[PDB]
């Protein structure tokens, strides 16, 4: 399975993560909010800038500050290198 | 966020995947179960060895021949290492 390198910024926070590369967002996407939200469960909020993992709606990742990848492409087809900077936005 | 790279065999396949090694498996199996039914969705059924994506139960990690490991436990609760062989089984 191939995978891909992302960094995960949440506030100030970063979390490195490998996420497969090829297989569309969307697949995994709602665990993975689930593990960082379990991963940051004890980091303080200020310095996750208020980041709420149990905002309603539907997760997609976004470079940050830019509008959402599209949940039914892989990273790969968004063109996500190793190391990127993505951010979860719903 | 701890990883450990597991090799998830599927009837005679072998699937490296790189996991959270400190959060509950129940946090990320059911997504992990979707990856790879995607990963491995052109092998060949009798590769496959009669693996069944199709859920007969909750989703279990188990060594092979053995009772499945408790999904509120994570794998470095489990004594799971690098390249440990998992199975999925429900």
């Amino acid at each position: 399975m191939a995978t891909t390198r992302v960094t995960i910024l949440t506030g100030r926070r970063m979390t490195d993560l490998v996420l497969p590369a090829a297989v569309p967002m969307e697949t995994y996407i709602d665990d993975t909010v689930a593990v960082l939200s379990e991963v940051l469960e004890d980091t303080p909020a200020d310095v996750l800038g208020g980041f709420d993992f149990t905002a309603q709606g539907v997760w997609a990742f976004a470079r940050p500050g830019s509008p959402p990848l599209k949940l039914d492409q892989s990273l790969d087809d968004a063109g996500v290198v190793d190391g990127s900077l993505l951010t979860l936005v719903s």
